C-alpha cells in the first residue's frame, strides 16, 4: 500500500465523531500550531500519489497529528493490524 493510500485511509477514519474527517487545511493548521510548516500544495500532492517518499520529519508530524506511529506508514504487518483497531475505535467513537 502506497503512502497516499495509507495517508487517505487515516483521514477516512481517524476524526472526531459528530463532526467528520478532517480537512487537508485542518491538518495544515494544526501543524502550524505546533511550529510544524506544511504547504497546502504539498499535502494535496501526498494524498493525489503527486509526490512520494515524504521525509522522515513530514511522515512524523503527519503521524503526530493522527496520533499514530510512523511505522503505520512504513511497516506492512504494522499498518495492517492498526489500520483494523482504528477502524473498529472509529465505531467506538
Amino acid at each position: 500500500t502506497t503512502f497516499a493510500a495509507r495517508l487517505n485511509r487515516l483521514f477516512d477514519t481517524v476524526y472526531p465523531p459528530g463532526r467528520g474527517p478532517h480537512t487537508s487545511a485542518e491538518v495544515i493548521a494544526a501543524l502550524k500550531a505546533e511550529g510544524i510548516t506544511m504547504s497546502a500544495p504539498y499535502l494535496s500532492q501526498l494524498r493525489s500519489g503527486n509526490r512520494t517518499n515524504p521525509s522522515g520529519a513530514t511522515m512524523a508530524a503527519l503521524a503526530n497529528f493522527f496520533r499514530i506511529k510512523a511505522a503505520y506508514f512504513t511497516d506492512d504487518e504494522y499498518y495492517e493490524k492498526l489500520d483494523k483497531e482504528l477502524q473498529w475505535l472509529c465505531t467506538m467513537r
